């Protein structure tokens, strides 16, 4: 009864509202469904698939040779197996690390915003808000800064190759890692790639070289174009927003609560990857059979009446306290997102960043214009045209 491609892709924001309000668990079907798909919709609803641990990513709950590192990622496991990585992978990525990174971050975006030209329209999309956050990532990880251009390349390639060849710079960065990773156990430094290394529980359990060369494609994979696409995504929407952005101007402390609301209103990721039945469940008045799967709708959760008041209105001043996160913009349950700090991190600072270098910033076509890349889940610009000065 629910077909995900006709002009849902076009408004997923009217689209799933509509299936929100009319049919909060209902059929989707997709070409080559192995089982039925349950459609949930409704923000408490959502926060509970996501929430139950009845629920798993992975149906069993490129040469061959590279396989392993597509396939065994944190994102695809569960049970004893995720809980692993998720607690290793947390004694590297830290607080700590992500406080420090602040200043890192302003550096990075400060000196692609001082390169930008006033004289010509700048795309925002290819300029900075690409550009940016595999840096940000780069600088993290700790990969030389002599090999930030040849990372930044292999990120271009992976957004812009067909299909048919964006393996390529996938396997090359395996290759990249597989390489780096003995060097910086001979040469420890402050880095997390470093912290990876040397993280290990109490009983001694620690990270295979696999699974360093894995985790550190994952947080490169899961981390550049989300990040992208948030900044590109609330740029338009502010630059769009005369009244909210004067407010942002003018309140500078609203930073956080600003991206809280961006996240919510037009933040890139719209639906999580598929959940599968361990067993049954029941979920708002029907069960969900052993082996069937279910979609989490985050853009219908985040634009929930229930929760959100006029939820079709950006309003930047809408939660009180940038400490509490409403939307699921960044997922829930033991999936939530591992970078979510470091996001809303590079999102300040960005959004900072630019309205305080070009009082003048403004959009160079009329929103109506700006083409949307479609893609199953995404909300993502192609380009951003502005004007800088
Ligand atoms: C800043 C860099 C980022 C990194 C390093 C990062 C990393 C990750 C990782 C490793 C996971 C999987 C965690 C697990 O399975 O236990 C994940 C999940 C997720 N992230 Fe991120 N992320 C980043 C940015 C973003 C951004 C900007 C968004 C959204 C706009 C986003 C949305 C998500 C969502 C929705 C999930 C959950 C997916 C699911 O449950 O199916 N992330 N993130
Ligand atoms: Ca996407």
């Amino acid at each position: 009864v629910n077909l995900m491609d006709p002009a849902l892709m076009t408004d997923p924001f009217r689209g799933f509202s509509r299936i929100r309000e009319e049919a909060p668990i209902a059929r989707a079907c997709f070409p080559g469904q192995d089982t039925p798909i349950w459609l949930v919709t409704r923000y408490d609803d959502v926060k509970t698939v996501l929430g139950e641990h009845r629920f798993v990513n992975n149906p069993a709950s490129i040469p061959d040779d590279y396989v392993v590192y597509l396939t065994d990622g944190i994102l695809d496991l569960d049970g004893d197996d995720h809980l692993r990585l998720r607690r290793l992978v947390s004694r590297a990525f830290t607080a700590r690390r992500v406080m420090e990174m602040r200043p890192r971050v302003e550096e990075i975006s400060g000196r692609l915003l001082d390169a930008l030209p006033g004289d010509r329209v700048v795309d925002l999309v290819e300029e900075y808000a690409y550009p940016l956050p595999i840096t940000v990532i780069c600088e993290l990880v700790g990969i030389p800064e002599s090999d930030r251009p040849l990372w930044r390349e292999w990120g271009a390639k992976m957004v812009s190759l067909s299909p048919g060849a964006m393996a390529e710079p996938v396997i090359s960065m395996v290759d990249y890692i597989h390489d780096l990773i003995p060097r910086r156990r001979a040469a420890p430094a402050d880095d997390l790639l470093t912290g990876l290394i040397k993280a290990h529980d109490d009983d001694g359990d620690r990270f295979t070289d696999t699974e360093l060369i894995t985790m550190v494609l994952t947080l490169v994979l899961a981390g550049h174009e989300t990040t992208a696409h948030l900044i590109g995504n609330g740029t338009a929407a502010l630059l769009t927003h005369p009244g909210q952005l004067a407010m942002l101007r003018a309140r500078p402390e609203l930073m956080p609560r600003a991206v809280h609301e961006l996240m919510r209103w037009c933040g890139p990721v719209q639906g999580t990857r598929v959940r599968y039945a361990a067993e049954d469940v029941e979920l708002g008045g029907m069960t969900v059979k052993r082996g069937e799967a279910v979609m989490a709708v985050l853009v219908s959760a985040n634009y929930d009446p229930r929760r959100f008041e006029r939820p079709d209105r950006l309003d930047l001043t809408r939660e009180e306290d940038g400490r509490r996160e409403v939307h699921v913009g960044f997922g829930h349950g033991l999936h939530y997102c591992l970078g979510a700090a470091l996001a809303r991190q590079e999102g300040e600072v960005a959004f900072a960043g630019l309205l305080s270098r070009f009082p003048k910033l403004r959009l160079a076509v009329a929103p109506e214009e700006l083409e949307r890349q479609l893609m199953p889940a995404s909300w993502r610009l192609a380009s951003l045209p502005v004007l800088l000065r």
